């Protein structure tokens, strides 16, 4: 579940936390090198654990409306990028699934910090976390 992956807002993108010590964290890079890598908490660790939006609906976690914006292009990775795109662009690649999205709660940088993952999490798989079939087959519940 959502507990090992860690998200990251500074220089890196994705870690997984093995266990944390007192001046450094040990965590692998989501990648296809899967380095043992020193994490300082300074870099913006937060947890993906953590991560979650309020909008119009229920309280979703950042991996589900993830899933969300992820049907569109069947499980491919993010065609929007956003170091190319405007803040305009953000939300409007959003409400193309879901225009129910408000500004009061997602107004943190709340998509521009979900692209910087999200093309970590299509990059090597992760897991899953879409109902088109990248590496196992979720169902429609939540």
């Amino acid at each position: 579940m959502l507990k090992t992956i860690l998200s990251i807002a500074g220089k890196p993108g994705l870690y997984k936390l093995i266990s944390q010590g007192k001046n450094m964290l040990i965590v692998e890079t989501v990648d296809a090198a899967k380095k043992r890598v020193p994490a300082y908490a300074h870099d913006k660790v937060i947890s993906l654990a953590d991560i979650a939006m309020y909008t119009d609906a229920e309280e979703v976690p950042l991996s589900e409306v993830l899933e969300a914006v992820k049907k569109k292009e069947n499980g491919a990775v993010a065609s929007i990028n956003y170091k190319k795109a405007s803040a305009d662009e953000l939300h409007a690649y959003f409400a193309e699934v879901l225009p129910n999205y408000d500004r009061d709660r997602v107004h943190n940088g709340d998509i521009k910090k979900l692209i910087s993952w999200y093309n970590i999490l299509v990059n090597n798989g992760i897991t899953e976390f879409v109902e088109a079939p990248a590496l196992e087959h979720h169902h429609h519940h939540h």
